[PDB]
DNA sequence: GGTAGACCTGGA
DNA sequence: CAGGTCTA
C-alpha cells in the first residue's frame, strides 16, 4: 500500500484495536519479524501489554503500546483485518494478535515481504527502521529547501532522489513518477540540474499528488497509450533499477 | 558517497 | 519482474 493508504489503515484500524490487550501472539513465518531477532522474544514481550495508539511514519504503522512500540511495514501487499479468534484464518496470515476480548488483529501478505520491529516506546525512533527516516511529505519540515539542499549535494538521477527515504518519507514509484510528469521534469534528469524553479514546482506536485490521495494516473503503466495532457505515448524506460514512465513531450 | 545483495511469489 | 527498505 501506498502511503495515502497506509493512513487509511491507520485511521480505520486505531478505534478496531486501541484499548484492548494482548494475550498472545502467534507467528507462522518468524522472518516477518526483524527485532528482537528471536520472534520467540518478539511474541513474549507484547503479552499483557494493552494498545494505546497508532501512528504513521512514511509507509510505516507505529503500534503504540504500554511500554513498547510495534514499528510495521506492509510493503505492497501486506494487509491487516481484525476479526474474532473464532473464525478460520484467511489464506497466507503470517502473524496474529490475540486480544483478551476473543479478537485478532491478523497481518497477511502472500508475498510475505513485510517487516515488523518491536522496541522500547522510547528507543523507536533511534533505531531501524525508523532511524534516519526523512520529513513528512504532507508536513512543514519537508520544504522546498531542504530538497534543494539534497538534490544540489548529489549526482544521482532526480528520480533516484525522491525515491531515497532519508530525503523524504514513504515516496515510492507510482507517486513519484507521478510527481515528476506533473513538475514537468524528466525522471533521468540529474537532481543538481534542476532550477531552482524546478525545485520549487516538483515539491508542490509532490504535496499535491500525496496530498490529494491521502483526501486517476498520468503515466504510471500507461506505456504505449496517449498522454492525457498532450496525446503523445507514454514511454517506459528504467531508471534508478526501476520502471519508469514519463511522457517525452510534457516532460524535459 | 553510493549501488546491490537480500527478501518473496504470482503471473508476465 | 514488481515493489520498498534494510544491510553489505
Ligand atoms: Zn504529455
Amino acid at each position: 500500500p501506498q502511503l495515502p493508504e497506509v493512513e487509511t489503515i491507520r485511521r480505520t484500524l486505531l478505534p478496531l484495536i486501541v484499548g484492548k490487550t494482548i494475550e498472545d501472539v502467534r507467528i507462522f513465518w518468524p522472518n516477518i519479524i526483524r527485532h528482537p531477532r528471536d520472534s520467540e522474544a518478539f511474541a513474549a514481550r507484547m503479552i499483557g501489554q494493552t494498545v494505546r495508539g497508532l501512528e504513521r511514519r512514511g509507509k510505516f504503522l507505529k503500534f503504540l503500546l504500554d511500554r513498547d512500540a510495534l514499528i510495521s511495514h506492509l510493503r505492497m501487499e501486506g494487509r491487516y483485518a481484525v476479526a474474532s479468534a473464532l473464525e478460520p484464518l484467511e489464506p497466507h496470515t503470517h502473524v496474529v494478535f490475540c486480544f483478551t476480548d476473543g479478537s485478532e488483529l491478523r497481518y497477511r501478505d502472500v508475498r510475505k515481504f513485510g517487516t515488523m520491529h518491536v522496541y522500547a516506546k522510547e528507543e523507536a525512533d533511534r533505531r531501524p527502521p525508523l532511524a534516519e527516516l526523512g520529513p513528512e511529505p504532507l508536513s512543514p519540515a519537508f520544504s522546498p529547501a531542504v530538497l534543494a539542499e539534497r538534490a544540489v549535494k548529489t549526482k544521482r538521477s532526480v528520480k533516484a532522489l525522491l525515491l531515497d527515504c532519508t530525503v523524504v518519507a514513504g515516496f515510492g514509484n507510482i507517486y513519484v513518477d507521478e510527481s515528476l510528469f506533473r513538475a514537468g521534469i524528466l525522471p533521468g534528469r540529474p537532481a543538481a540540474s534542476l532550477s531552482s524553479k524546478e525545485i520549487e514546482r516538483l515539491h508542490e506536485e509532490m504535496v499535491a499528488t500525496i496530498g490529494e490521495a491521502v483526501m486517476h494516473l498520468y503515466v504510471y503503466g500507461r506505456q504505449g497509450n496517449p498522454c492525457k495532457r498532450c496525446g503523445t505515448p507514454i514511454e517506459k524506460t528504467v531508471v534508478a533499477g526501476r520502471g519508469t514512465h514519463y511522457c517525452p513531450r510534457c516532460q524535459r
